[PDB]
């Protein structure tokens, strides 16, 4: 038909969780890579960015900005946001938990090199001492395979995405957390998620020196 | 039903947008004020707080934490989150912009004395040239009295709530936005809002030296 169109640079950044979520719902999409500050300026000058920033997603006849606005729409549309307002409330509480950790991780590669040790240390402590216990507690409490309502929701996808990033930063962090380890395998084995994990998918690589410099120019810092 | 129960200290912080939104929907609520570090850790130890943080609200048999999850639940329950998925996307996009500036203002009194003049200046520039233009544009484009679907939603409440704080910080910032000026008066004259704006309501004051030191000891900074 008309595929969702993703407006971002060729990095993870704030678009990566939208990619995951779209792939987990079986949704094929297109990416229009911003390659320069001039490209970003175009979308601004045209009036397509309500707050002058990307991510912007063209979907279902709307140009959506703001990551949470985009992710909420996809999750509602593709039934990954709970069956009722009470499940939705548990989903929202958990994913906001996930985003707390998610944001520290996203910001890490853009931090000054004379800060990166302490920031990762802060991710280490929060992850082991607080956030991983919270999610393990949830799974232990119901003994079910999904976070909410005994059914795949966005929270499983958001948490597993995050597990792959935690995995890369410090592989020991998940070690004392068995149900988290098992959630990760089971979700990785879902057909849609299995496909996105394959080489050549729109799953993006971690930041490196070259993209960091690309980003400096595009986003002007 | 029960009265919803709000756990927080007697300050605005992250609970204040939840008080506004409950008041606007005409919901009576109870506040159990945290007055020490000990009241807060008791909450933690009793397992009331998923991520060991407030705001927390007891509502409909849940101990909901994370400001966005509480807000989304209340808004959906009281029909303030739009009529359908597409009106929800518009609302989500709007409120996240409103929260981007909202966050600047919320964090402001907690910044170091020597940062505060630059922090304010950034709030003034972003207000004048990015956020107020954005919502003045919305109103001009549809010609209606409300931001979304010609009907009161949470976006009206959160924005007007925000216009009150911008007035505290700099009364001139709104002077060039006649449609924003008019929205505030309409919304403020609404009977739930008018009541919550009266003396002795649950509405909270600006931070002062004393609530700042209270917060240092409760939240520990
Ligand atoms: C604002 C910011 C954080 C504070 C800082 O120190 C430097 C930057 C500049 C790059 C921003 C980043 C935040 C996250 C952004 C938006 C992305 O996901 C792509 C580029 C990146
Ligand atoms: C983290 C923080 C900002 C960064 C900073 O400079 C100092 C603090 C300490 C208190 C936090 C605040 C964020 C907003 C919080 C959660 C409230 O609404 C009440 C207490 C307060």
């Amino acid at each position: 038909a008309e595929k969702p169109k993703l407006h971002y640079s060729n990095i993870r950044g704030r678009m990566e969780s939208i990619r995951w979520l779209l792939a987990a719902a079986g949704v094929e999409f297109e990416e229009k890579f911003i390659k320069s500050a001039e490209d970003l300026d175009k979308l601004r000058n045209d009036g397509y960015l309500m707050f002058q920033q990307v991510p912007m997603v063209e979907i279902d006849g709307m140009k959506l900005v703001q990551t949470r606005a985009i992710l909420n729409y996809i999750a509602s549309k593709y039934n990954l946001y709970g069956k009722d307002i009470k499940e939705k409330a548990l989903i929202d509480m958990y994913i906001e938990g996930i985003a707390d950790l998610g944001e520290m991780i996203l910001l890490l590669p853009f931090t000054q090199p004379e800060e990166q040790d302490a920031k990762l240390a802060l991710i280490q402590e929060k992850t082991k001492n607080r956030y991983f216990p919270a999610f393990e507690k949830v799974l232990k409490s119901h003994g079910q395979d999904y976070l909410v309502g005994n059914k795949l929701s966005r929270a499983d996808i958001h948490l597993v995405e995050l597990l792959y990033y935690v995995e890369e930063l410090d592989s020991s962090l998940i070690s004392s957390f068995p149900l988290l380890k098992a959630l990760k395998t089971r979700i990785s084995n879902l057909p849609t998620v299995k496909k996105f994990l394959q080489p050549g998918s729109p799953r993006k690589p971690p930041m490196d020196e070259k993209s960091l410099e690309e980003s400096r120019k595009i986003f002007r810092f």
